[PDB]
């Protein structure tokens, strides 16, 4: 994982659960609590895994619930980093465009490997979006969608329709329903 | 053709010529007049061709003129679907970018095969746009250009300079003149 | 070089130093002073070099400072060509997106070959941008950066880190420092 996102995860945990929940979890993996992380350095994913587990232990929350909440928060932060990915979009545009956006981000943040997110309009008012990765961060995936709904102020319902691990990849498909048609024809 | 665009055509034909005309046209090709079409289903092009023919027969309007008008109307609709492809562009930007947008759309609407649109800055205040497709929807192409002009509120003159079915591909080249330079200083 | 860009430069040289310096510099390479330059014709690079050489000789200005000035001036023009590349971006966004933008320009302007511009966020408040080209227009590169800074109204500090030519390619690496973080939290 790139320092860019991780540095942000740390700071988001700090806002969510407090400083010396985060301080002590950081110590748990042998980091000084005020460790400075650079945007392009490589952080061991397992260290991140261990950090989030400790926060869970310390907070009484399941880690999946924490990843979800962090996913919710991060949409706003991403919107500050790259407002032009958000500007003038419908929510459904934003979600359908996200795989292509992640691909452009890999050309700008060397070594970044965001997941594949192929989205498909399956009905007049719904898409299916499939998360595909070597990393299995289902809950973060869902939180980011929820956070996207809040950012665009378009209500959705999200249902998991499929989950699975095949040939080294984690996969998760959701069906997302909107209040208006995806491709509405109007007067 | 993908149901996405076909569903839109049907509704556009209904607004233009009425429900009873479209229903009967749908029936004439063996569809429920109220056929439910999903965004990604594959609709036979020849059935669409026949629907449009029957509408022309019933309204008395030449089918070419029907395509041109459907093209004029559809620009508005596309701008409601994907407003960020329109926002902050000059018309000439919009037209020159259209080939890449159609490509990005193939990545979002699986199996869509919109025409190739080679656009070239040919003179200071003019471009050439070449439509290249296996479908020969000349008038529709011309309608979308006209619709874009109205949407961006930039008057243009468009002259067809080339028409022909070279390969398995139909091709149509137009010269598009703007009131502004393409690359204005 | 494509005529689209050469014509802009001619117009910029005229704005800066006047029609007489430019007219004589065009004649010097065998052009009519009012020769029409089409957006897609291909202009010989060495002719452009000699034109800029003659302008330097006639004005007394160092050719490097000329390219720098022209680069500063041109950002505003580019924003008139393609405002949607500037719209709603932060300066750091604009600079990191430029390589993909130059790549998409080659798809709209046939035969255009802008330099490769690899940018890397190297620190919390700075990026590295490496200019790489078959051509050697270091000062134009730097002026365009300064011009970007002015257009986006965001101050930067620019430091050269490395420059050099190998097997026909010129490279220039700068470090660009901002007043605000690249990936700001809250
Ligand atoms: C402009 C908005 C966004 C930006 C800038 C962004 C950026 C990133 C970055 C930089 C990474 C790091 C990859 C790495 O370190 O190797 C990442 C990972 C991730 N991104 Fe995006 N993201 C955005 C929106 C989204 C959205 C809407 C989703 C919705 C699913 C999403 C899903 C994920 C997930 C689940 C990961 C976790 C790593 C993994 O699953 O393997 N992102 N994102
Ligand atoms: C954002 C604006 C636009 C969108 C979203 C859009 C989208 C589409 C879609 C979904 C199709 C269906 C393809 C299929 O079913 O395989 C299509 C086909 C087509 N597009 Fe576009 N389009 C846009 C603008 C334009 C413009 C400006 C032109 C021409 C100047 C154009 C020319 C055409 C034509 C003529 C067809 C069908 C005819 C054929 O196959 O030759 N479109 N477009
Ligand atoms: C949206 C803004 C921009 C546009 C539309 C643009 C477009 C172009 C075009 C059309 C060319 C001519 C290619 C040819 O004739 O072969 C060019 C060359 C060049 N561009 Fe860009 N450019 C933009 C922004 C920038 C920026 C921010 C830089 C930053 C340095 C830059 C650096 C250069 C350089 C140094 C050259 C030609 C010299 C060489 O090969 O070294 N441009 N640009």
């Amino acid at each position: 994982m790139k320092g860019t996102i991780v540095g942000t995860w740390i700071k988001t945990l700090r806002d969510l659960y407090g400083n010396d929940v985060v301080d002590e979890s950081l110590k748990s993996v042998g980091w000084e609590p005020d460790r400075v992380i650079t945007p392009l350095e490589d952080i061991d994913d397992d260290e991140v895994r261990r950090i989030f587990a400790k926060v869970s232990e310390k907070t009484g929350k399941n880690v999946n619930e924490i990843w979800r909440e962090v996913g919710r928060q991060n949409i706003k932060t991403f919107s500050e980093w790259f407002p032009s990915y958000f500007a003038g979009r419908r929510l459904v545009n934003f979600l359908m465009m996200m795989d292509e956006v992640h691909l452009q981000l890999t050309k700008m943040i060397k070594g970044a490997t965001p997941p594949r997110l192929i989205a498909k309009p399956v009905a007049k008012d719904a898409i299916e979006m499939e998360y595909v990765s070597k990393r299995k961060m289902y809950d973060y995936f869902l939180g980011l969608i929820e956070g996207s709904s809040k950012f665009f102020k378009e209500e959705i319902s999200v249902e998991e329709v499929e989950r699975g691990e095949k040939d080294g990849f984690s996969r998760l498909k959701v069906r997302i329903k909107f209040k208006n048609p995806v491709f509405e024809y109007k007067k």
